């Protein structure tokens, strides 16, 4: 496991926060 | 930790941005 | 980084989904 | 991958749950 | 927002329609 | 909260407005 | 969609039925 | 469930307010 | 309005019509 | 209140001035 | 229609009720 | 039932009252 | 006006006829 | 009190009219 | 018509049976 | 019944009065 | 004037004509 | 008092007349 | 014809039946 | 019967008494 | 004048012949 | 007094002067 | 013919009857 | 009998008068 995969996993989850945000 | 476990994860992140987008 | 923390990850997604599939 | 990035990621999931929490 | 409240606004919205049956 | 139940709310409205003008 | 916006629906409906209440 | 829907729902009962006021 | 006062114009209605036929 | 209602009290007010209008 | 206006009615006939009974 | 036939009503009304008072 | 006025006019109009029948 | 009793009563008062006529 | 009409008609009859029976 | 008939029949009793003061 | 008075007048005629028959 | 009844007066006094004539 | 008419005619007559018992 | 009548049979009467006066 | 007055005359005149016829 | 009785007597006197006139 | 005038003959009579008496 | 009947009777009866006279 790379660096790189654990930031993509949490440059998702800031993008699910925004998301439910607009709920 | 193996790589098939980041990569799992990764994906149920993209099955819950899909399911709320239905919401 | 060992096994169990990407577990506990994995775990809590799980429990994300289910409670987003009774909003 | 260091200890610190799980964390940082497992607490912001925490702060999603909540969130989904108050819809 | 769950459940519970979508399902006592369309209660009302039944209650409602009942009356104006009565006008 | 599913898509389906709002729209089912939308759709008793409606049938409420066209009965409020008939009276 | 946030839960005061279900109950400003709600209380609408409220002032609804009162109003029908007084034809 | 959306935003823009709520708003929708929201606007129609306004509507129905209007004309019972009318009545 | 509710539909017990139509009925006792009606009713009203009636009763002058009955005494304008012993004219 | 439904609108065969108010039909009927105003035809019932035209066979009374149709019956004044004999005397 | 408003409470009012059918007491207005009503009320009117009242007053023709009575005037007949002097004729 | 809309405002306009009650007006109609008690125009009608007011009427038959005058007729009565010619006779 | 009553019947019974009416009729109590015609009454005495038939008691006059008798009387000039009388002369 | 209807138009048939008062054509009556006229009727009456022109065979007074008449027998007077022959006094 | 109005009552105190079908009384002047009584009063003239009146007056006029008085009449003949001072022929 | 209307006005203009008691009037002929009040003229007509005047007419029957003022030929019987001539008898 | 009444129908006796009438008679004691043809009666008086009457026994004027007979003392006439006597002269 | 009839018409005939004047006549036979008269004509009785015609012939109380005549019959002085022949005195 | 008014009673005193008949009268003066009767006392006529009276006057008439006394001078023919001076004859 | 009517004035003219009596009248002439009143100047009857007189003509009758003048005669008689004559005798 | 009466009947037996002209008798007393007639008789009168008898008595006066019959003692003409004596001279 | 009837015409028939004066001439009787006046017979009588015609044969009462022509009587006299032959003493 | 008056009651003085049959006094006048008789009396005339009656000193008629004392003159042939006296031839 | 008339007035000029009695005077050519007492006529007679001065002729008559005069007649003795003479004897």
């Amino acid at each position: 496991p790379e660096k790189s995969k654990l930031q993509e996993i949490y440059q998702e989850l800031t993008r699910l926060k925004a998301a439910v945000g607009e709920l």
